[PDB]
């Protein structure tokens, strides 16, 4: 049992709400939150912007240094840093960006990283401004990660296309 509220139940291990992911985190405070990261770490918009923002812009301070020290990510890689404010651990993941010509095959190695953490509330990979179609996310998701994963879906119209056209 864990205090994930509200959520519809997809399959087996995936649940998904119609939630804005920063006030999800803020009132569950999971041991870990997903960033939809870019390999620079560069918090700038989108899931990103919006979860650097509400930690008063620790989290880009944070990860400058990790890329000072570790230079940048792999497209469908990830790093744990610090939750700040909102989690215990945040999970950068850096899925595919299509309208960076990035090979969308790389967003099943993305959803992957979830694999190794037992819980996890995370957005919807390589979707918003990385430019995929959000079902195509939503199947690889299901199709790949196999621990426990809370997906918040911040547009309304959105998440109820997803839902009525889940197979
Ligand atoms: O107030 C807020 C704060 C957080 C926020 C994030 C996004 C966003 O970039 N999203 C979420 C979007 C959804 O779930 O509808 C699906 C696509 C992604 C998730 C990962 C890739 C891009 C957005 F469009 C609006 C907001 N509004």
């Amino acid at each position: 049992v864990n205090s994930f509220s509200g959520y519809l139940k997809l399959t087996d291990n995936v649940y998904i709400k119609n939630a804005d992911i920063v006030e999800e985190a803020k009132k569950v405070k999971p041991t870990v939150v997903v960033n939809a990261a870019n390999v620079y770490l560069k918090h700038g918009g989108g899931v990103a912007g919006a979860l650097n923002k509400a930690t008063n812009n620790a989290m880009q301070v944070e990860s400058d240094d990790y890329i000072a020290t570790n230079g940048p990510l792999k497209v469908g890689g990830s790093c744990v840093l610090s939750g700040h404010n909102l989690a215990k651990h945040c999970l950068h993941v850096v899925g595919p960006n299509v309208n960076k010509g990035e090979d969308i095959q790389l967003l099943k190695s993305a959803y992957e990283n979830f694999n190794q953490h037992e819980v996890l509330l995370a957005p919807l990979l390589s979707a918003g401004i990385f430019g995929a179609d959000p079902i195509h996310s939503l199947r690889v998701c299901v199709d790949t990660v196999r621990t426990n994963v809370y997906l918040a879906v911040f547009d309304k119209n959105l998440y109820d296309k997803l839902v009525s056209s889940f197979l």
